[PDB]
RNA sequence: CUACCCAUGUCCAGGGUGAAGUUCAGGUAACACUGAAUGGAGGCCCGAACCCACGCACGUUGAAAAGUGCGGGGAUGAGGUGUGGGUAGGGGUGAAAUGCCAAUCGAACCUGGAGAUAGCUGGUUCUCUCCGAAAUAGCUUUAGGGCUAGCCUCAAGGUAAGAGUCUUGGAGGUAGAGCACUGAUUGGACUAGGGGCCCCUACCGGGUUACCGAAUUCAGUCAAACUCCGAAUGCCAAUGACUUAUCCUUGGGAGUCAGACUGCGAGUGAUAAGAUCCGUAGUCGAAAGGGAAACAGCCCAGACCGCCAGCUAAGGUCCCAAAGUAUACGUUAAGUGGAAAAGGAUGUGGAGUUGCUUAGACAACCAGGAUGUUGGCUUAGAAGCAGCCACCAUUUAAAGAGUGCG
RNA sequence: UAGGCCCAGGCGACUGUUUAGCAAAAACACAGGUCUCUGCGAAGCCGUAAGGCGAAGUAUAGGGGCUGACGCCUGCCCGGU
RNA sequence: UCCUAAGGUAGCGAAAUUCCUUGUCGGGUAAGUUCCGACCCGCACGAAAGGCGCAACGAUCUGGGCACUGUCUCAACGAGAGACUCGGUGAAAUUAUAGUACCUGUGAAGAUGCAGGUUACCCGCGACAGGACGGAAAGACCCCGUGGAGCUUUACUGCAGCC
RNA sequence: CUGGGGCGGUCGCCUCCUAAAAGGUAACGGAGGCGCCCAAAGGUUCCCUCAGAAUGGUUGGAAAUCAUUCGCAGAGUGUAAA
RNA sequence: AAGGGCCAUCGCUCAACGGAUAAAAGCUACCCCGGGGAUAACAGGCUUAUCUCCCCCAAGAGUCCACAUCGACGGGGAGGUUUGGCACCUCGAUGUCGGCUCAUCGCAUCCUGGGGCUGUAGUCGGUCCCAAGGGUUGGGCUGUUCGCCCAUUAAAGCGGUA
RNA sequence: UGGUGGCGAUAGCGAAGAGGUCACACCCGUUCCCAUACCGAACACGGAAGUUAAGCUCUUCAGCGCCGAUGGUAGUCGGGGGUUUCCCCCUGUGAGAGUAGGACGCCGCCAA
RNA sequence: GGUACCUAACCAGAAAGCCACGGCUAACUACGUGCCAGCAGCCGCGGUAAUACGUAGGUGGCAAGCGUUGUCCGGAAUUA
RNA sequence: GGGAGUACGGUCGCAAGACUGAAACUCAAAGGAAUUGACGGGGGCCCGCACAAGCGGUGGAGCAUGUGGUUUAAUUCGAAGCAACGCGAAGAACCUUACCAGGUCUUGACAUCCUCUGACAAUCCUAGAGAUAGGACGUCCCCUUCGGGGGCAGAGUGACAGGUGGUGCAUGGUUGUCGUCAGCUCGUGUCGUGAGAUGUUGGGUUAAGUCCCGCAACGAGCGCAACCCUUGAUCUUAGUUG
RNA sequence: CUUAUGACCUGGGCUACACACGUGCUACAAUGGACAGAACAAAGGGCAGCGAAACCGCGAGGUUAAGCCAAUCCCACAAAUCUGUUCUCAGUUCGGAUCGCAGUCUGCAACUCGACUGCGUGAAGCUGGAAUCGCUAGUAAUCGCGGAUCAGCAUGCCGCG
RNA sequence: GCCGAGGUGGUGGAAUUGGUAGACACGCUACCUUGAGGUGGUAGUGCCCAAUAGGGCUUACGGGUUCAAGUCCCGUCCUCGGUACCA
RNA sequence: GCCCGGAUAGCUCAGUUGGUAGAGCAGGGGAUUGAAAAUCCCCGUGUCCUUGGUUCGAUUCCGAGUCCGGGCACCA
RNA sequence: CCCGGAUAGCUCAGUCGGUAGAGCAGGGGAUUGAAAAUCCCCGUGUCCUUGGUUCGAUUCCGAGUCCGGGCACCA
């Protein structure tokens, strides 16, 4: 019945459309207020470093550097290291 | 007798209860009305005779083929009975039960067809000798009955044709075994492909995992309806040999068609039955004797008949109860043997392996019971000790931050 | 030697009758209700005719079925029979 | 919303119907599977197979209370009629032969009789009935017979009778 | 018929397994058929492979059709089974 | 000539399919009669699926602590009362449940006696072990057995024995 | 060498080569007989440029396939016995599997 | 009971409150408040400017008392 | 007034129910006639593109545009039947502009005060997205009988300033709307205890309370129309850039 | 309310879009399409404002620039119309969105987010369901033009024939 | 327990014949109508993707047979109608 | 006198021998109104009774009061 | 064995030789502040197939399916 309130939660990204209350988290590479969000690769945490990789576009991948995804990139220069701040 | 019914006489002790009326008085215009007295109706009441059977008790080879005892319901009417008649069995009759119709009734009674029929049950008498079975198959409104075939006896034949063993020759696909077909199924390597963390992002560009994974091959099992394989036997053979005589044909006559149990081969079941359905083999049935204490069905063995003789089998040999307290070598100590498991067990017997093992073990006695660091957390502490985490290392003959314990 | 009484309850209204000789009632009967047959040689019955029951009767009568005094009541379905 | 020729109205309702059940809720009792009062998820009540309620009635039938009681705890005693005893008369069902112990064990599976043991002098009499599968009735239930008789209707062929 | 009858299920045929390496053998024991169909699906004559897979490819896709190898067999055998 | 045979021949789920007839279904508790333990219920018998009684392995619960007490998924048995299988004796009769009457027998024990462990302070207790000599209440309902209930008692035992 | 038989693939595939003057083959063409559901692919018809590559034969080898012992075992006809869903002992029989091995051809007939 | 009383001496020293304040009904403003908290005998007041709630100021009422309460009569000619 | 002709108790009846007949409770009112109104699937008269008789479109199609919703950091706020929805916007690239993010700033961007001190500026420089800065140079205030005044600037100071913050159910003002519909009242007189009624209704007409007649009413006022413009004819005067 | 609900700047947004709604134009064609010729208005506007002619660009326009503070000059050559030519009934020689490339203007700057050409591309649609809306004579419909508003931008709204 | 029937869009219910639908009605869905309702009028309306075309998915569930299966065949599960008898 | 537990949002109630805290309702947030109801949704919104206390966080663990809830004692 | 039904989409009629007829439905029309129910219009038919008589002939004989009512054979 709990894990029917896990089911019955699904409305937690909700608030995750117009806006979160977000300060500079990821600070990139000591500039502030720049573009990033959260990889979904795997999900930047204090484990090893964290990098944002530069995309062509629509935001930047903190991709948690360590990472299948981030080991294997094209164009190396996109790769920016950040600050978990 | 009884069931109603038809004409006909006949009986019912007493007491209570009191309507319809009636009359009088009152009352009203007058009938309604009212009160007295009278009158006495009632499938009315209580209770004898008299009917009638409810409730127990007694009876039950009873006093009695339905009673008596102590009490009970009707007892002036749908009543009770006496006498004289009526209705007849596939009918009568019935305030109805299928009750009564002569101690009879879901069709009375008596002689008749009639010695009915009965595939059912009981019974079937004098003796020996001669050989002698079956309980299954098919079909059947049959399934406990029957006929044909199977198996037995009697007669006559053709005659050695039969059976057993050895011999060579096959047909056949279980038990076993195999996994090559069929299915089932283990595990690894490998992987098309598939999504998924999802990245870059037109479900489009590709990376990724133990997130799966078809195929793929490597090893691995498994079968009543899996066979590339495949025995023993059992069966049809030819062929001679040996030892045996029994087969077939024709004909008279049958009985048997409910079977049991022990072992192996299966099914049904619960790998339950002294269960059931069969296979092939026994016994019993139809077979006494001896053992299994006694006991159809197991283990021996077939009974013409007599003896106050002899030998063996199964099983027995201390005593019932005939036979060795024989003989050799071991083994149990439980009365196991004379009841049964998973499993538990320093019970013991005989093996084998190998560590320890007089520069001396085992048990026990005496001392050693460390260092880094009395470790530090979660916590108010842990010298491991609410419990981790490095399975660390030198002091030393030797001590693990540890067997434990609290 | 001649009532035991009181409170309720269904089932039968009631007195009556049967299971001779297991079973007395909650069954039958019953008055009343009721639909229907039947115009008189009625219908129904006995049973192949007669004959004289029904009835020396005549729809306020007589057979038959269904229920059961009285009081309150008896609604729906004509497709099948 | 499908289906009917039509979908149970009045009054009753765990009922002489009710399975689950002793339904639940209340009075009766210290305690109440029955009984009464109400409840309706009426398995399967219902209107002349009649529905409900009914004062009077019954050797009906369930339940409760008083009265009084050997019905009972818990038996006792007394009368008499059988019983036993002494003369009189004197049957009957039944009955293989019968000097008939009881434990196990076996067996047509539950012994008086056989085997193993155990105990027991012979013979009556008064009582009890555990047993002889004690007697009386070739089982009334149950299944077969190609039995049988009453009953039944849209089984079959018939017939009477009215058409 | 019947592991007492009742109801329920079945009744003859064909194939398999039980069946015990010949044939046969039962159970209300295990599995499925049949009351046909065909005028070519027979008769002969002569002819020639199949099932998938793997590729290559319009529409075409896992799966139409074309080749193309590798394929004694996995298919096809009017219809159940051996 | 009729009609008959011969031959070819068609009409039947006569399906219960070797087809008794061209043509067929019901109840008996109102019951008979011949038969059967060939064939049931009641009990006996064999077996033990089911049924209570034990145990085995131990994950776990029990603060820690498997083993005071419970013990899952699982295995193995013993008992022959129950629901049942089989149809062996009994259908020329073995009367069957429940109470009353007289009790008898086993022990897996309910009290009483003895003890061991305990999560046994004490008083009560839980649990196995030795014990069958003695006892085991009285009622309302139910035909009751069981069980609920009231009230006690030291205890309100279970199971045979047709 | 060719044609044609018989012998359980011990005759198989598989790979490695060799050979062709004739022989046998591909190979060259459809005018004709005949033809492919469409065709000279095959079947028919006829021809001989060059071709040993294919097949055809001739050799090697054991990689698969195939054949196949001995030894023992399973199971087992009968003989008895024991704790009786099974099992032991004796006489006799005797596989499969697994190998040792064999084998990548033998025997005929006719033409040259 | 030396009580009433009277005589003299003493001090602004000892000593006021509750009720009302929209209309009935004499007397009102300011804050708080926002169908909530609360008033209410009658009509009825408050969903953001409450003279009606609560508070403060200020009035008014009456006084050692004032309000509320339950009674009985009256107004009620509304038992005539 | 409801509770109610109900319950209970009793009589009466064959029953259905009649007759006698409450109470606890609860609202401050339920009803009586009358008047002005509004409505009527009531009547009579009568009007407008309302309907009929026609024309042309909207609803399908793309696209512009407007609000919905939804969407985002925010999609600025208001208008919501006709009488909001090409509307405030007679013009959203920044400006507008409020909204959202970042950068800021705090007598203020803007107004009076008050205290001074002098013109501030202008520019280029580096910043920086820019606001804002820091600077450089350049700061030149006028009018006076010399004190002052007039600004302009900055520095201050507290006053205050500021709000496109909220309520159009506090409001002025401003317009839509019924509709350019034919109506709404007053003064005096009476009428009726009073509310109100007459005048305005009755008759005849009109686009109309237009107007006439009648009339217990006579009158007046706001409305209608008119005078105001435009267009439609002509004359006078005036003729250029006609 | 107040070192913020006030002020300033950058940039974003008011223009989002799975989907309905009003309100507007351009169309679905032969009374049309295409090309050429011919002719015809009213009203308004113009000083950092109009810009002629002229030349150059396929063109939107560029270039320079007369004239005009206006019945003088410019916006402005009106369109429908008329007459020829061609088109022949189909998703086309109608449609003109959507979209690519190449351009021009204004302005600091046209990416979100402007207008207009030049080239291409060429869908939806072949008179639109129930229901509804306007209109009594220069109105209905139809065709262009002017202006406010504005640097820039109209299928919008006024106003004009 | 045994038989007999039947398992569905949001819901109720036909398609029970061999070839594909998931009728038809009622929901529900946007619009039209009304001042907003209910009502009435068109349009779709099984689930899910593609605003389109189309595809997937399916008629309790599970498996077979088929070129096919809501149906054919069989196992499970659910719910109705009928039976559970004789001592 | 004695001891034994609860002293938790606005209200109910979960955290319990140690994870600061939930849940329900109420209430508030705005869309829309005179504001309500209706429709659209949003939000916990706590001296864990205080005083102390071993601290490397305690609503719980401990004492100390206070307080509530108890049952035993104390007969003048 | 006889008798009953073979057309328009459908339900149904219907000539003695010369041909397409109703109703319901389909399609639209007007009607109506909407709605059915009415009110008109065309629609669509080898009159079952095959031969024959005859000038061709639903017409009408020569030749046959399938549904209902019965007499009555059925071993």
């Amino acid at each position: 019945e709990q894990e029917k309130i896990v089911q019955e939660v699904t409305g937690e990204p909700k608030p995750y459309p117009q806006g979160r209350k977000r300060e500079a988290g990821v600070r990139v590479k000591g500039i502030d207020n720049l573009l990033v969000r959260l990889s979904k690769c795997c999900n930047p945490v204090p484990g090893d470093d964290i990098v944002g990789f530069i995309t062509k576009g629509r935001g930047v991948s903190v991709h948690r550097e360590d990472c299948p995804n981030v080991k294997t990139n094209e164009a190396q220069e996109r790769l920016i290291p950040v600050e978990w701040e």
